[PDB]
């Protein structure tokens, strides 16, 4: 996250730290056994850490998990960038609520353009050139008119939200992918892609639009067979 500050230690109980093949991502605990992240974060041998804040001062209740179930959309476009960038993972064992662990559930509605959203992650706080923080950084950004992302980007995927600061300066960045966009207290986005360097004016982040995936998520977790992703 560029242009933010250290998150409050208590404001991200649903935030998962996802490590796969040395690559860093965020994720969101949506109930006691399941995490939503970006499918692009599935880079191999995934370890999912819950209840983490400082990577160098471990919360007493921090836990390590790995995927026991893993789902994503099988029909993805090839012409858009990271189409349907979402992956739903069931953890190997549940994680109970604790000081630093609690799920964030499914949004009741997609967010209005203009809504203030929190972004968060352990991703770089500088761009270009990686500077990885020991603590997750958080910033407030907004849901932007989708046309802003359409103007900034080539093959923008559908089922996405455009979020950032129109003038730049605050943004997610490398290492934050898969992490949540929380707007008005609701889990609305999973970071997929954005501009590099990060936080440029009119080059917002592209967040998979969680609301659109409600049926898919519920279908998978509720056990009814071979759900389908939204168009
Ligand atoms: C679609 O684009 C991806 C980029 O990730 C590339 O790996 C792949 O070769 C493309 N699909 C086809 C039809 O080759
Ligand atoms: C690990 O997997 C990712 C998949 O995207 C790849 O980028 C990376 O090169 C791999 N690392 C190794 C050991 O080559
Ligand atoms: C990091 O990359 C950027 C250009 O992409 C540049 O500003 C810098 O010279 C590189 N590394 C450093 C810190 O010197």
């Amino acid at each position: 996250v560029i242009g933010g500050d250290e998150c409050n230690i208590n404001e991200h109980r649903f935030l998962a730290l996802v490590y796969a093949n040395g690559s860093l991502c965020g994720g969101t605990l949506i109930n006691q056994e399941w995490v939503l992240t970006a499918r692009h974060c599935d880079r191999g041998n995934m370890r999912i850490y819950l209840g983490m804040h400082n990577l160098k001062v471990l919360n007493k209740d921090a836990l390590r998990r790995f995927p026991k179930e893993k789902y994503f959309c099988l029909n993805t476009r090839n012409d858009t960038i990271w189409d349907k960038d979402i992956m739903l993972i069931r953890l190997n064992r549940p994680v109970r609520n604790s000081a630093h662990i609690a799920p964030l559930s499914l949004p009741s509605n997609p967010p209005s353009v203009g809504s203030v959203c929190r972004i968060m992650g352990w991703g770089t706080i500088t761009s270009p050139n990686a500077t990885l923080p020991d603590v997750p950084h958080c910033a407030n950004i907004n849901i932007l008119d989708y046309a802003v992302c359409q103007a900034a980007y080539k093959g923008l995927a559908a089922t996405t939200l455009c979020a950032g600061i129109l003038e730049g300066g605050k943004d997610t960045c490398k290492g934050d992918s898969g992490g949540p966009l929380i707007c008005n207290g609701q889990f609305q986005g999973i970071l997929s892609v954005g501009g590099n360097p990060c936080a440029q004016p009119r080059k917002p982040g592209i967040y998979t639009k969680v609301f659109d995936y409600t049926d898919w998520i519920q279908s998978i977790i509720s056990g009814n067979t071979d759900a389908t992703c939204p168009p």
